[PDB]
């Protein structure tokens, strides 16, 4: 589980460099089943999720090394289940049914439980590769997909916005015959990338980052390098440590394209914002944030991820913000531990009124899931006195050294035995 | 990590006796925090919540021990802070804050932060304890409480019903100069089991059990014996498990009139039942059971801790059903699951809607809280073949040997280590 | 259709006497249809409701006269359908269903359809008189009930708290053999009310106003006259209009042990408060109110028929509150209304954030349902300059001569045709 | 306010042409404010929202009239102010304000006036031109904006997804001083067809459809003659009248591609769809149609002005299949009138759960809005007996000859004055 010590206040300055996103990694690690040549994808975190994916890959018979590239050969792909052992870790891994199904006729992939922010069903992916020919059972908790024949294109309109289905159905249609159109397609920038990734090895995909995914099928696909975009959640997470730190950070590696919504709030906060061609500079010149509203959704709109992060940074704004989360129905669990800290915050339905106070208190607190973590480990960052943030565990997921990384930034951390 | 390995199918029948309530066991542990004279309470499960009331009573210096029964002695009570350590093991810690400063004229409680089944804040335990004299500030993450001299009676009309408020502020009322009248008082048979434990040390209590409780502050209380009530939770999870298994059960030392809402409940699924003075008796007569709507609610109500439960009926029952979770945001973390048993749910918002289906399957699941950890355990009970529920520790917390009670019912349980 | 002009500010000066419930005359004069011997019901409000209730006994059968009081001879009914013409003006009439069953043995009812501020099914009903014994078909959207015999006395637990529900079952469980028991039963004043008034006629009832009601079944019920308690809404929206206008009220023929969390919230927005035997007095000292959190619930929590008023109090308090409605889903419609004088509202599920304005400004708005006009009456009063409310109909449901008790506390209210 | 008279059941089967978008002809009028030289608007439905349009325009001081077109020589326009007894019935008024301030400098529209499916603010409407540049007041209930000079285009996010301010920015943003970002903007192929109208008026903008729309605002808009797209929801509801009627139609003058996912989910439902160029058939092929799940959202997802309809489908479907709706707060007022027709449903705050029925039963029911009252005429030419569907006043808003269109497939429908 572990925990981070962290002695606040602390005034948050300086550079970080961005990390690839974990969010495009995940996706494109198992795309990379589909390659019939290696592939090496550059740009990948060492992050737990990694790691996972890769025990996954080296399991169903690839080939996987890492260091910042992942190399993958998965020319001999010749096991077809992933053990309940990895999925129960990583529901992400639910992206390697898709690729199996449309390369080998036969997928089988624990269905995922159960998740703390909310309930997660994967109905979408498997309905999707349902509307593509493949037959799905289950049976003793495994997803089990076949096609005997091989995949073929369909016009899919997804019910609900998905990320994960959208990147299942996308990525389970490069080997379809015919064309597949996705409508009501999530358009997120990992989505965008994991397409460009398949490109790559040959996939003929249009409308990635649209509403509507064209994919005519080929027979195979080949090898290629790819190098995964920057990570806009950790760069939104950096940029907030900064906002609430009444600090200035300049983050480099970084793609501000990804980041339309989450940089207006900033501002809207108070926040002094440039933006380069690979790099986002933030100066609070010394003053605490504005409080703002905030409203989750799909991409292009407020990202979920950046939510419990604008929470904290309302929690210590100036005056009211509310902050509405509309993508899962369990994400406040930061709050309650917020309030360990002496943030006034109130939880109406899906809507936190947050109440800004001037200083936090250090706490000893829970993190929840992965970016509630790393904003409890932002709030001991600039409370006063000591914060304790256990189950660290979440934050190992999804950031990369991130007390490394917040530690250039001026922070006061250490991990601690457990 | 503990685990159960448990085999299906099989069919629940037989015999079980229903330990005392935990949430009566734990209101009136902390209750004796009042008592100037040793206590000895009756009837008390072997729980891990009860060890854990056990560890903070002893640690704020009274003098504790069990066997059926556990003895306090509180006269010697010189420390009154409830730690972090413990209350983040349970979060009803937070009652020991009433009596300490109701007796103490001080008390500290660790603020409990947030909770897998809902954020669960405390707001109306320290309101309520405003209202009756007290300051209160929160000051390092803990619950700080002080009064001048004696708390005063005052007339509390509450906010919304709970529990484990109408606990706190009832227990602190009885050392209070004057009358208190809890308007919108919780009424669960645990509040009428703790004013009645409270009435034999010596208190002055009228109207438990109804929506408006009475109490006539008195200067000091003594000590008593008093036998906790039949667990309502514990009986409800035996008669579902003969329900959901074509089974039949008696439960001997029950208490039926605390429950007309789940013995309707299981009425309207097709259970023959028969009660007793102290005993309740299912019969399926060999058959499935049907699908039923449940709204869960305060005590008369169906209750919120027997929803998992009946969320599982549903989900192997004929025909379709919904359950509504109006008490807590989040307690459908059971329902994924089951869904990799085979079952077939839908969650809107806070409505589950089953389609019962006539087998489940074994599968590796994993409890997240206690109730769902013993519906995990029900299910698979009936599944067929192997489920592995992971966690268990959840039940552990609740439950009186709950394995040795379902072997005998006929369940094959094994507790498995690693 | 007449409206009001209303002209602000008024600060809101003096006495009003309060009028017999509309709640506890409507079921009171349906349950009039158990009486064999005249009745006469006291201090009845002179209501459209009330009116439409004595066409609908007038057109069974009863003779109907009235002023204080409402006189019945229910002795010569022999008619047994409630048409949809009046049901539809006022779904009350789903009452006359348990009284004719229960003694005639038959009953039809027009099922009431959708409602301006919810759905609200009358699903309770028909479970409960089946419960009892009836035989219930629904044809051409009647609803149809029939009984060989008398109807049968039977263990109720009900589903969800229901004031309608309650009063239909424990009417129809007067004249059934053997005994009823309703559990879960509503304990609003108004079931106590008509317990007390069945208890008149002959009839054998106790627990009403608890949670669990027992009805001894008799052959025949009598006559008798019965005083119908104060109206607490009328009370409350009373004093609402003194607490918002800076004002100073006093309300004669009260029963102030109805209004616990009424006068709770009114406190908290800093009323003074003083109760007698039969008067609550309200002071605000020259202040505009102050924000507060309301919850609706089942009484004796706060009541949903006084959350459109509270609402108002909020948007004219100084601070931030929340209004949740618990009871009723749409039953919002006034905000939008409000909005257009000035309120700074924000509708968020099933709760409104209000964000206390200094002044309303008078505009034209439409009442939509009867609490609301009620509150945009009052509005009326404390806005600068000329408010017109149209659709004023929906205020003579439920409101005795509502324009001449608040000019009397020194509002400008001109009633207008077109 | 006169009603229908449906005598069921009947097998609705034939074809139906497709009138123009009430949708797009309604905020194409009002942006016909901006133009310079006069207008044609061809296609436009007669209906009564264009009727109320028109008499709004002609009271701005526009020249209108209509026959198939709407001419409006908007050259002329001299009075700025939308008055509350025309946009207290017609919310879509609204849109004069934007055009109003973008070319003459001022605009007062009436601040709507609260409506039965939710409460519907225009608070983004507001935001949006105050973003433009203009000074926003609301003075006696009516919405005042001002602007010296032109507005001045911007970069704006708006934080959720609506039609109407969508609209609102992009007519006004026409005649901005520079360029103007709708992030996050509306995609409805209404928004395209207004846009595609303000481009053949010399208008410059790109993105439409997509969740970004650009505009360069130009030195005035000129005149042109502009087609309305075809109807997708009048299209959508007699593709539901085949399919709940076990029929078959061919809607002429359509655009299939406004409508995949309606479409999608009438497949899901056992119909056999076919498309052309202009042209939809459905036929059933004599079949009951199955139950589905629907989710409403902003285009492409299923729209929530099909919701109603698909209601009144899955109540008469095989099975039972959910509707959520998730646009606006309280549009399930046909389901209690579909109750007393017979339906089974369950109202779970924002999903109705329905158990489709054979055959419903004819019976006086009264519509509450637009698509209601639609749907409850649907419901009459299916149900069984003699349906009368009171305050038909709502279909003739958004429906024109919607009785003759359904005779024309067979339906027994008379208009009556009851
Ligand atoms: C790995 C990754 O990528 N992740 C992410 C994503 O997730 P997902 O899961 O993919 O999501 P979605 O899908 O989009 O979701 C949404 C909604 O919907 C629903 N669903 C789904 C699917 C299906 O099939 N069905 C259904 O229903 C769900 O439940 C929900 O509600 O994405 C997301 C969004 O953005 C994000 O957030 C995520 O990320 C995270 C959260 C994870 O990872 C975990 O941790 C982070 O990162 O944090
Ligand atoms: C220990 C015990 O007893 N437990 C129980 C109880 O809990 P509580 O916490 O006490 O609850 P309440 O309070 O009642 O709650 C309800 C509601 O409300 C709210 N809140 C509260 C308080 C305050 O202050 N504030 C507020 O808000 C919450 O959140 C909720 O929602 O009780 C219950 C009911 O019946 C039960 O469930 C319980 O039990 C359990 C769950 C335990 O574990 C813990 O909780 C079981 O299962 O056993
Ligand atoms: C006449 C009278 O009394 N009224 C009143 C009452 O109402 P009701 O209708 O009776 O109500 P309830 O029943 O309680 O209700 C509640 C709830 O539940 C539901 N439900 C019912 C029944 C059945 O069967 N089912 C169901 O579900 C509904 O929906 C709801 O949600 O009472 C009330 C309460 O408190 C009141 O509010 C009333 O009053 C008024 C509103 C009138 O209008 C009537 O309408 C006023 O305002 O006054
Ligand atoms: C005339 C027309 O077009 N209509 C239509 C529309 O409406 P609107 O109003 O525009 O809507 P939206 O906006 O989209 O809405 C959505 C949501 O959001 C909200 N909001 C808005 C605005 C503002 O400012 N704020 C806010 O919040 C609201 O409330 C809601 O929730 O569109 C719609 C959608 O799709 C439709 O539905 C409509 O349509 C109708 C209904 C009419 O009539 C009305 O308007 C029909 O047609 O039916």
């Amino acid at each position: 589980m572990d925990k981070f010590r962290v002695q606040g206040p602390t005034k948050l300055q300086g550079e970080v460099t961005i990390s690839g996103a974990k969010n495009a990694a995940l996706p494109i690690l198992f795309a990379a089943l589909l390659a019939e040549e290696p592939v090496e994808i550059q740009n990948v975190p060492k992050l737990k999720d990694v790691d996972t994916s890769m025990k996954l890959l080296s399991q169903l018979g690839a080939k996987v090394e890492r260091x910042g590239s992942v190399h993958i050969d998965a020319r001999d792909v010749n096991v077809f289940c992933a053990p309940y052992d990895l999925v129960k870790t990583m529901r992400a891994s639910i992206w390697a049914l898709g690729p199996l199904v449309a390369r080998f006729g036969q997928g089988q992939v624990s269905l995922p439980g159960g998740c703390t922010i909310g309930a997660r069903p994967v109905d979408l992916h498997i309905s999707g590769l349902e509307q593509l020919g493949a037959t799905i059972k289950l049976e003793e908790g495994y997803v089990k997909a076949s096609v005997d024949g091989r995949l073929k294109g369909a016009h899919i309109v997804m019910d609900k916005v998905s990320v994960g289905a959208t990147v299942t159905i996308m990525c389970a249609a490069t080997l379809a015959e015919g064309t597949t159109i996705i409508e009501n397609a999530a358009r997120e920038p990992e989505i965008v990338d994991t397409a460009n990734f398949l490109i790559t090895l040959g996939a003929k995909i249009s409308g990635q980052g649209t509403d509507r995914i064209v994919i005519e099928g080929v027979e195979r696909l080949g090898g290629g390098v790819y190098r995964v975009l920057p990570d806009r959640i950790e760069t939104g997470t950096f940029l907030v440590a900064a906002a609430i730190s009444r600090g200035k950070i300049i983050c480099r590696n970084a793609q501000p394209d990804t980041l339309d919504a989450v940089l207006a709030k900033l501002r809207d906060a108070g926040a002094d914002i440039e933006v380069g061609e690979d790099w986002i500079s933030l100066d609070m010149h010394g003053k605490r944030p504005k409080a703002v509203n905030v409203r989750t959704a799909p991409h292009p709109a407020f990202p979920t991820d950046m939510q419990a992060q604008f929470t904290l940074l309302n929690l210590v704004a100036e005056g009211t913000g509310f902050i509405t989360e509309t993508v899962f129905e369990n994400r406040f669990m930061h709050v309650p531990e917020l309030s360990r800290m002496g943030a006034h915050a109130e939880i109406e339905s899906n809507t936190v009124i947050c109440h800004g106070v001037e200083k936090l208190s250090g706490a000893q607190v829970m993190a929840t899931d992965l970016r509630a973590s790393a904003s409890l480990v932002l709030a001991g960052c600039i409370a006063e006195g000591t914060t304790v943030v256990d189950r660290i565990y979440h934050i190992d997921r999804g950031y990369e050294r991130i007390e490394d990384k917040l530690r250039a930034l001026g922070a006061n951390i250490e991990r601690v035995k457990g």
